Order: C-alpha cells, then sequence, then structure tokens
C-alpha cells in the first residue's frame, strides 16, 4: 500500500530517518537498514570527524525536543566508505541518503566533488543550514549566498541532489527560494530542519537544560508540526514538477504521516520520535498509516497525495 | 508582590492582553479595564475601518491556535478617540497601549503624526508585522525597510514608543535587529508575534481549517513558548537597558509567566490563552505567579527578572 516511487528509485514505503537521529554509526545505519524503514540517511559529515557540542546538548521535552549538538559525526571518509561498501552487496532495496554540511562553501564543493568523482550511486542530501561567514545567518537564510553555492555545485555535481532547508515564515521567502530552486536540476527539497534557536527553561531551578548556546538550541517535535506542514505545502506549490519533497517535522502517528502527504510530500523522515522510541518506530508508523488509509478506502498513496482541500 | 515599573509607569502587575485578543471594541476594552489586568492594549489599528478575512479565520487547537483576522479593526479614529475621552478619567493607574498597523509605511506614519499631535499620553506599540511592499517580506523582516522607518518616525514622534515584533530563529538576525534597534530613543521591544504562515489540518475532512490563505496562519500558544522565550531572552542580552521588554508567546500558567520574567520581559501579553479563557484568566495566574513567587519566597518581581541561569 506504502510502495512509494521517489528521485526515480523504489521504495517499499516513504518513511526514513530524520539526518542527525540513530545514523551516527555504521552499526546506527545496520540498525536501520533492518528495521521497517523505507530508506535511510546519514549523520549531516563534515570533511573531518567532529566531537561536537559539550553535553548535555540534547533534551527529550514534553513536546518535543531542543538540542545544540554541534555537527558531531564521524567525518566524510567514514560514511562514503561505508556507502560504497553496502552499494555493492545490492541486500537493500532503494538507494541510500548521504547527508553534507560542510564549516565552510569550500568544504562543502570538496565533499561534492568527491561524492560526484566516487561510484556513489545513491543520494545526497546538502544540509543548507550549515554554518556561513562570520557575520552571515545561516546558508538558507541568505539567498544571495544560497543562490551562489548552487551554481557552482551544479556546474559539475550530476548525481541525484537534494536540499535540506530551514523553516520560512513570509510568503515571499517562499516565492523567493522557490524560484532560485527551480533554475536547478535538484532531485528534491526537504522540509524542514528544526525550529531554530528555541529556548526551553526549567523554572524550578530557573536555568536552560543545554550547555551550549546558553540554551538555545533547534526545536523539534509536536512543537513544530503546523510549521513543516506549511513548508511542505507552500513549497508544492511553487516547485517545478521535477523537483519532489520530502516532508520533515513533528512526524510521530500515521496521522502526521497522512497530512505531510496530503501536503505534497513523498518521502517522509522521523526525528524526534525516533530519538525516543527507536528503529522500531518504523513499524507503527507503517502499520497507523496503513489503517488510515484502509478506514478511507484507499490502497496507494496517489489516491491522496497533495489532496489537501482549501476551504 | 506583582508591582512593576515599566516604561516610567507603575503597574499593579505584568499582565495584559496581546493585541488582536479582547480588544476590537470599547465594550472588550472596558472589560479588560474590569478585570486584574494590569495594563490593556487596543487592537492594531489601520486608517480605515476594516472588515477583516472571512471566516473561519480563527481556530482554538489543542497545542494552540492559528489565525489568519485581516487586521479587522474600527480604524484608528475610533480607537483614539476611546483613550483620549478615558485618559481624562484619570480611572486607571497607568497608561492605556495603543497599536497601529498600517497597510503602509505612509499609513503608520500619518497615524503616528496623529498620535503625537494629539493629547494622547499613553504608551504606542508600532506592530512592525504590518503589510510592505508587494514583493517584500513583513516589514520586520526586511531589516533595510525597518530602519529606514523607524527613522522617519523618530525625526517627530516624541512619545513612548514600542515595537511588536515576529519572531526571529538566527543569533545574526537578533545581533542585525538589536543595532538597528538600540540606535533609537525606543520605550521597548514586544517579542513575540504570531509564529507566521503555519498549517493546521483536519485529517478526517483531509482539509485546512480557516479560510483565507488557504489555510495557512500565525500560530499562537504553546506551540510558540519556546521561540517566544528565545527572542525575550537574545534581546534582552542584546538591547540596550533604556529599551525595555514585553514577553509575548504561549503564556497560559503562573509557571510561563515566570519563564518569560527569567528572560528579562517585564510586561507580558496573553493572546490565545485569553481567546480561550476570558477576562477571568488574569485573575488566575496572577495568584498561580505569586504562589510560585511563595514557594521560592520572592517577594518582588526584582528577586528574579532576568536571572535565568546558563549552565
Ligand atoms: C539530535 C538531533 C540531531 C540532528 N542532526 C541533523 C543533522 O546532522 N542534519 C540535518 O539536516 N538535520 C538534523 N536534525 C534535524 C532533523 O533532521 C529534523 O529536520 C528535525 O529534528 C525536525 O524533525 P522532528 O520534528 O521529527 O524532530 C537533527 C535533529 C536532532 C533532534
Ligand atoms: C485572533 C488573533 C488576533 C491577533 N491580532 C494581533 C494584532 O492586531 N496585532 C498584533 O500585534 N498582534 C496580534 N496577534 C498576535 C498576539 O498579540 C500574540 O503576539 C500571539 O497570539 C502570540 O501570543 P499567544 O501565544 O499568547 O497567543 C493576534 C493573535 C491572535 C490569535
Ligand atoms: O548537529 C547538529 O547540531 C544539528 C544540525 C542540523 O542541521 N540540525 C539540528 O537540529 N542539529
Ligand atoms: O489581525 C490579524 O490577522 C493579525 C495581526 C498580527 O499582527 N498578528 C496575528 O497573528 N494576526
Ligand atoms: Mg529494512
Ligand atoms: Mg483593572
Amino acid at each position: 500500500m506504502l510502495n512509494t516511487t521517489f528521485a526515480n528509485a523504489k521504495f517499499a514505503n516513504p518513511f526514513m530517518n530524520a539526518s542527525g537521529v540513530h545514523c551516527m554509526t555504521i552499526e546506527d545505519l545496520e540498525e536501520l537498514k533492518a528495521s521497517q524503514a523505507g530508506a535511510y540517511i546519514t549523520k549531516s559529515s563534515t570533511l573531518e570527524k567532529r566531537e561536537g557540542n559539550p553535553l548535555p546538548r540534547y533534551v527529550d521535552l514534553e513536546l518535543g525536543s531542543i538540542n545544540s549538538m554541534g555537527l558531531p559525526n564521524l567525518g566524510f571518509d567514514y560514511y562514503l566508505d561505508y556507502v560504497l561498501k553496502n552499494q555493492k552487496e545490492n541486500a537493500q532495496e532503494g538507494p541510500i541518503f548521504f547527508s553534507i554540511a560542510g564549516m565552510s562553501a569550500a568544504e562543502n564543493i570538496a565533499m561534492l566533488k568527491k561524492i560526484q568523482e566516487s561510484d556513489f550511486s545513491g543520494i545526497t542530501e546538502l544540509n543548507l543550514s550549515c554554518p556561513n561567514v562570520p557575520g552571515k545567518p545561516q546558508l538558507a537564510y541568505d539567498f544571495e549566498a544560497t543562490e551562489k553555492l548552487l551554481k557552482e555545485v551544479f556546474t559539475f555535481f550530476t548525481k541525484p541532489l537534494g536540499v535540506k532547508l530551514p523553516p520560512y515564515f513570509d510568503l515571499v521567502h517562499f516565492d523567493i527560494m522557490a524560484e532560485i530552486l527551480n533554475q536547478f536540476p535538484l532531485t528534491y527539497v526537504n522540509s524542514v530542519n528544526s525550529i531554530g534557536n528555541g529556548l526551553f527553561i526549567d523554572p524550578e531551578a530557573e536555568s536552560v537544560v543545554i550547555k551550549p548556546e546558553d540554551g538555545f538550541g533547534g526545536i523539534g517535535g509536536a512543537y513544530i508540526k503546523p510549521t513543516a506542514l506549511a513548508n511542505v505545502r507552500a513549497f508544492y506549490t511553487r516547485l517545478k514538477p521535477e523537483i519532489q519533497i520530502i516532508g520533515t517535522g513533528g512526524i510521530e502517528t500515521g496521522q502526521d504521516a497522512f497530512e505531510h502527504l496530503l501536503c505534497g510530500a513523498t518521502m517522509l523522515q522521523i526525528g524526534t520520535a525516533l530519538h525516543k522510541e527507536g528503529p522500531a518506530i518504523f513499524d507503527r508508523i507503517i502499520k497507523e498509516l496503513e489503517e488510515i488509509m484502509n478506514q478511507k478506502g484507499y490502497q496507494s498513496i496517489a489516491d491522496f497525495h497533495g489532496k489537501l482541500k482549501s476551504l
């Protein structure tokens, strides 16, 4: 019932882990491969291995989560070597996704060049929430910087490429970004990354709950579904059909998944809920979505994909 | 215990309604005057009376609310006439707040000029989430446009003035805005307005819940407290002491109020929760905050104001 076609590949279902959750090590990845997830993505990597920020840097919240991991990862070469070896085993239907988040534009270009030159036949995801010039907003909030980077990337990168974007909150911003993205042969857009720089407080202790950035961190979970759905829908109605969408943000139940698909998302990623529940979540949410579809008499995602009704 | 000093005026407590909620008519305003609210603010007005968007345009949600009211209001003259007459009765400790959200820069300047010329001795709040040039983001997301407007405003406006701002999600944005705002003799900054363009879906009906903007609307309530607290705190540590802060966003319990005050807010505004509960909320939340203070042995907000601890 959930069979999905994305980036010209076939997947058993649309579910995937969100980058950063349960995908740090080869062991994490193997557990994802073993789960019911239709596909999985690696932790955003940088050129060098990164320890990340001081703990505590992640906290479960009643309505979601807050984090400031600091891009901890085992380095580009570690992930590239892993995906290259699994690619050869052909023991998995559907390509693996490879996320990169260079500490700089030069680092992103360098990693993209290595992926291009390698035999990697999978899908690449460029995290545009990656660092940028000192007195500059995250890359994706700097429209000029974003367009400049993408133009250089597409002068040489011919393999499947998608971009992970932060949430937008103004319709003109969606228009500007859509216009920038539509000029490129992008495989997809993934909305959204966590809601940036939120703050959570322990009232009793009268203090923040994470050590880095004075307690400020990305927000995920139920807090952000309204924003995540909006971004998925806003891009669905603005992007050229060539560019598909991956919906990410506040997905925990089959109903949440149903809502993202209704908005136009083709693949779905689970972050916070997966972090709390573990790989077993995929089997649960898959069954939940199928039950919803059964009650409505739907046999394929195509029966409702992108059919969100306006009043 | 909650006595507060703000904009050089004295208030029985920091609580107020958030603009747009329970402040449309003179009758609404009188009910706010009659409640325990330490102060109140009028609905953002425009030069002409506005009917607002088609219904349904506001919906209560389990975790907050979504709206696209479309600035319905009775017109500038109606509100100005009201506050001028109440000002004379001296039957209220602390000035009334007057919100304006011109459909254009010319409209904001025109209203500010009328307030300046009038005998209004209260406080004015400029809603920088007001409309802007066609292909331009809301005013407050257009740093250049915002600075230009404020410079013109301060070439003539000498009365107390505060600005209502939308939420920001990047630290560099807070730096840029703080730098722009610190150059003016502003009375205060009010963070935050609703999280813009969120989307809520009724999965059974497979449709949005508000009629305008294809269902997209500002999000308020529990969904946004993490973002609201972050904005209050981020500005508290960047604004010159001359500019105080009004905390708005996800305030429903004494604990929520405690958190905003801990961040640096001096006055507090309640939107969503007030819309659901009615003016009686002020008596409840006041008691809730006082109980929290009593348990901690605090006798004045000064005992913890802005004392949020980092790890
Ligand atoms: C602990 C943690 C680490 C994350 N790491 C990444 C990362 O390396 N790259 C990326 O693009 N997104 C990262 N994200 C963001 C997620 O991919 C996802 O966009 C976010 O958590 C919103 O989804 P959710 O509501 O299901 O959590 C991370 C989120 C969390 C909570
Ligand atoms: C129905 C409604 C109308 C609103 N109207 C205004 C308005 O005219 N001007 C303004 O500055 N903010 C307006 N707001 C935003 C609030 O003042 C407040 O910033 C927002 O609801 C976030 O607070 P909350 O979490 O307590 O709801 C409105 C919010 C709602 C729900
Ligand atoms: O590694 C992290 O801290 C991180 C990266 C990213 O893109 N998003 C997030 O929420 N955390
Ligand atoms: O009147 C409205 O629609 C409105 C104005 C504003 O500033 N904020 C909001 O959430 N709604
Ligand atoms: Mg599997
Ligand atoms: Mg009163």
